């Protein structure tokens, strides 16, 4: 494989869309390589790790719990509920409901886990007391994965998810339980994870949160690292692609193939 940067070149190249990538030391927030890393890209799934950051935040203010049952009504459920709708009679804790969120991508999970933080406006507005000026959710799950061009709602940018997820898992705005809960629903993931293992060299360590929405919306915020160490973010968005999905999977898989090959830099 190329060097990263040119791997991330011939991607957009290839698929006639935008890439966005940032490769970030997670331990100081040192960036290794940076590309459209302050232009917009939809969020889409990936949303669903900060938001189970402000729940966490939340926990560890005391006006939550991890532990709290919440029932809910088959009204409530929307389009991909693979846990959820396993619950309408004995309802799910909010740390079942990250769980489902973060590790199997539930939809209807999510949302009431939105709903806890203040909807969407609340979750944007937790982003912007952790300093995120950029992020922002403007949707409910589903209907933000539209990804319509030259529409900034629901968006991000690598810089700035990298940026916040980093200060999730270890500035210490969240307590040190809670870091380690976010960081182990990541490695959890079961959409994806096991599937990168399966293609990773021994010895990668994996953690990671995918997501998929319209106009070929595609991204993912990982932990990767040798020596079976979380040592950097990696934060990949695709938007405005015609291509498959299996493409968008290899061409993504590529860039990573790219940064095992060039790892010390
Ligand atoms: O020299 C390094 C390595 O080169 C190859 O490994 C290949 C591997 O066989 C292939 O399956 C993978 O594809 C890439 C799989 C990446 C999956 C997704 C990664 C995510 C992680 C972070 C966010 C974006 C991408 O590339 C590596 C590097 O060439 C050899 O097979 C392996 O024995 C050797 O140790
Ligand atoms: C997160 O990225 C979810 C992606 N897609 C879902 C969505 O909520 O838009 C579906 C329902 C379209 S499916 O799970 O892809």
């Amino acid at each position: 494989s190329p060097q990263p940067l040119e791997q991330i070149k011939l991607s957009e190249s290839q698929l006639s869309g935008r890439v966005g990538m940032i490769e970030m030391d997670l331990a100081s927030g040192r960036t290794l390589t940076a590309w459209r890393a302050d232009e917009r890209f939809p969020m889409v799934s990936t949303f669903k790790v900060v938001l189970c950051g402000a729940v966490l935040a939340r926990v560890d203010a005391g006006d939550e719990q991890l532990e709290r049952k919440i029932h809910y009504r088959q009204q409530d459920l929307v389009d991909y509920s693979p846990v959820s709708e396993k619950h309408l009679a004995d309802g799910m804790t909010v740390g079942e409901l990250c769980a489902a969120a973060i590790t199997m991508s539930d939809n209807s999970a999510a949302n009431l886990l939105l709903a806890t933080v203040g909807g969407p406006a609340g979750l944007t507005a937790f982003l912007r007391q952790i300093g995120d000026n950029v992020t922002r959710l403007d949707r409910w799950a589903t209907e933000l994965n539209e990804a319509l061009p030259g529409d900034a709602r629901d968006t991000t940018t690598p810089a700035s998810m990298a940026a916040t997820l980093r200060k999730l898992l270890t500035s210490q705005r969240l307590s040190a339980r809670s870091q380690r809960q976010l960081l182990q629903w990541m490695v959890d993931d079961r959409v994806a994870g096991p599937l990168i293992r399966s293609v990773l060299p021994a010895g990668w360590f994996i953690a990671d949160k995918t997501g998929a929405g319209e106009r070929g919306a595609r991204g993912i915020v990982a932990l990767l690292g040798p020596n079976n160490k979380a040592e950097r973010i990696v934060v990949i968005y695709l938007r405005d692609t015609p291509a498959s999905m299996a493409e968008r999977n290899q061409q993504i898989a590529g860039i990573g193939a790219a940064l095992i090959e060039h790892w010390q830099r």
